[PDB]
């Protein structure tokens, strides 16, 4: 089992300590084939998408696709942050890229994904307000989440509060201004217009730019999904589950360490109006599950039941940490998300799982097998999923972004730092819970 | 009050029964506003859009989109069909829009629009499989509907049935082949794909071609709704309402006249399913209003909640005869849709009504109007339509596609034949009931 790493020479970032996680998590396991996908996977982030400058910035490229999304940049050094205090490098590194995502936010907080410099691209004749330093600029909530997240769990883990210096605090009031813009309270219309000239139905947004009707109940508006599709309705559930738990951070961020409080009520006080929101209109009672909660609403009535592959989804919602996992609304709802009931939940030969309109029919997500594993309270079910995830790689020893419910072979995204960052993760998971022995007992 | 009719050396089809019931109305109406508006209206197809040439052949153009589509078509004409036995040339050239439509179902049951020859045009580029004969290929459920429900109203007003020909025969084949190739049993995807590369979002399809999943529970999917955008839910339940009541006057047609019984009963077989499958499916509790009929639905248990002004329509229903005026599911959305629960409702300073994603926000169709006016059951109701009517036309005369709720000199589709048809039917049909007095009340 020859690795499919890179060259030691060729690799962009070198972290002594995930070197020594990786040869201990192979010491542990008995599977070679996992192993060997371990050691692909959990690396890959630092192995070919990370851009150091030895001082103050991180640029992060997502893999295939050539710029810095703050979704995937936010979760691709997710599980570094805990070897972080082993390794004053790879603690510079991860800092480098907090502040590298708040100087993205302070360029456009509308924005999902940057270039490193003011390259342009292909994106700049979008009928939306463009900057060349963006690569797209299609809105999504969880972009402004991802960074929050990954930097509270660095000040947490490190004790390094330097992180939340003037550009973070210029970047969370304009989270604060952009969520509420699109509260879209006293206009329904607003500062955020998106087409674009596409076949694709879900890359540009329909009413003339400014998506379907919402009725401002408290929900965030989200334009696209992070699947990086068009909403139907745009009070995008996990999305909003999301911001609020993101906003309670920042709001401990902004009172302990920088003792800005009027900044901190107001994160405050908009996680807890979005919060009595989701309570009053984002669940579902569904005749077969019970209670459910609906993926997108509108504040007219209209629910739309269903789960994307991407996180944050309906069943990722403990593994961001939005809801227990003894929730028996989530209980319930994945129990939906994973039938027939939803329409993006296909079965075939190779396996079974979650995808979306993105790709489309028939097309399985490796992420929600992965995110059924994160949230399982059950070994047979995890053992299930991890064998499903080795036997869908098409060979390849990495995480794809979709596969042929009966043939995975046909998949795409070869190359998604993302993904491979989300198997190891799992797997260290799993391993550092005392879980070794479930891993080992797969032939 | 000039007419705005044009000159009568410029009149494309002139039919004497039709002036001789122009002058009727005339001189019975009071309000010299109404009785113009009427005389614009009421003819505007045969002034400005009819081609017949003499024999078994009449292309109709919708107005100002210069082709012909099977729905307008349709409905262009409707209201003059119970003029056809006193005027031999009215009825040869209503037989020759007939014998029209067949022949263009029988170019492409799946498309909605047709040119009189081979002159291709915009559209030739989109990603479908089109023809030069083709001005657009969306599928639309109401397109095959719209011209059988003509065909059996000129069948029994006139005792007509040269036009059930071989080419009929054909043509119905071709509605239930594509009718049940749209059940999507067997294959999710099918053989009617499309996609074109636009910056509006209901103009291109979801999923890569094949539109959003539809669990194949017995109705019909339609991939694009009578406005020409894309369906959310493909199981557009006006359009499967219409299905139903088309399928059945298509096996009376069958038995009666042709002699074909297998081929009726297909057509009766059919339409059970779909009255079936509309009952299971197409009913919401709306906490509000009750038991209502969905806009859409995907099969999984999806509804959407909204109504479009365009015919087919919830509002619509009884005025296609698909429903009772008095169903009381009919009265509770009747309620709904003419109300701001609906996303599609606006209300303003100029009147209030029905439009949809296809202009977006804010703009009011005269369709609504009009379909609240055909299917009320109170005078004064209908007096406030047809005031509306008269105050929303910005001065034109004429019927438009919509006009802004503030300001009806924003307004779109200045010719626009249907429309004009509507409103001439409109008037014609509440003097034929014993309404003129009401009319006349109009000040
Ligand atoms: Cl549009
Ligand atoms: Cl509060
Ligand atoms: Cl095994
Ligand atoms: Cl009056």
């Amino acid at each position: 089992y020859q690795t499919n790493r890179p060259e030691t020479s060729k690799r962009l970032f070198v972290s002594q300590a995930v070197e020594q996680q990786i040869a201990h998590i192979k010491q542990l396991l008995t599977n070679a084939r996992l192993a060997w996908m371990f050691e692909n996977c959990f690396p890959n982030t630092l192995d070919t998408t990370v851009h150091f400058d030895g001082k103050d910035d991180t640029f992060v490229y997502t893999g295939d696709i050539h710029a810095m999304w703050l979704r995937d940049s936010g979760a691709q050094v997710w599980p570094y942050v805990q070897l972080a205090n082993k390794d004053a490098e790879l603690k510079k590194m991860l800092a480098g890229v907090i502040k590298r995502q708040f100087k993205c936010i302070n360029i456009d907080p509308y924005a999902n994904a940057f270039n490193m410099n003011s390259e342009g691209g292909e994106w700049m004749s979008d009928l939306t307000d463009m900057k060349p330093e963006l690569h797209e600029r299609k809105w999504e909530i969880d972009s402004l989440c991802y960074p929050i997240r990954l930097a509270y769990h660095y000040w947490k883990t490190t004790g390094d509060a330097s992180i939340f210096s003037d550009e973070w605090l210029t970047a969370i009031a304009k989270v604060l201004k952009t969520f509420k813009e699109q509260q879209r309270k006293e206009d329904p219309k607003g500062p955020y217009r998106f087409q674009r000239k596409t076949e694709r139905a879900l890359d540009t947004m329909t009413n003339d730019g400014w998506g379907n009707p919402v009725k401002p109940v408290g929900l965030i508006a989200s334009a696209f999904r992070p699947s990086d599709d068009a909403t139907t309705f745009q009070f995008l559930v996990p999305s909003n589950f999301f911001a609020v738990t993101s906003l309670r951070k920042a709001a401990e961020i902004l009172n302990t360490v920088n003792k800005k409080p009027d900044l901190a009520k107001e994160c405050t006080t908009l996680s807890n109006e979005v919060e009595a929101a989701l309570k009053k209109y984002a669940v579902y009672n569904h005749p077969k599950y019970g209670k459910i909660y609906a993926f997108e609403v509108d504040g007219f009535g209209n629910q739309l039941l269903m789960d994307d592959a991407n996180v944050p989804s309906l069943i990722a919602l403990p593994y961001l940490g939005d809801v227990k996992v003894n929730d028996p609304i989530y209980q319930n709802t994945r129990k939906f998300v994973w039938s027939e009931d939803n329409p993006y939940f296909f079965k075939g030969t190779a396996g079974e799982g979650i995808g979306g309109p993105h790709i489309g029919y028939d097309m399985i997500w490796p992420m929600s097998i992965m995110m059924k594993a994160f949230t399982s309270q059950n070994d047979a079910e995890i053992k299930t999923c991890i064998k499903m995830l080795m036997d869908t790689d098409a060979g390849t020893g990495f995480m794809h972004e979709s596969f042929h419910k009966n043939d995975p072979k046909n998949f795409t995204r070869s190359w998604f730092a993302w993904q491979n960052t989300l198997f190891g993760e799992l797997i260290l998971k799993l391993v550092n819970e005392g879980k070794v022995d479930l891993l080992n007992s797969i032939q």
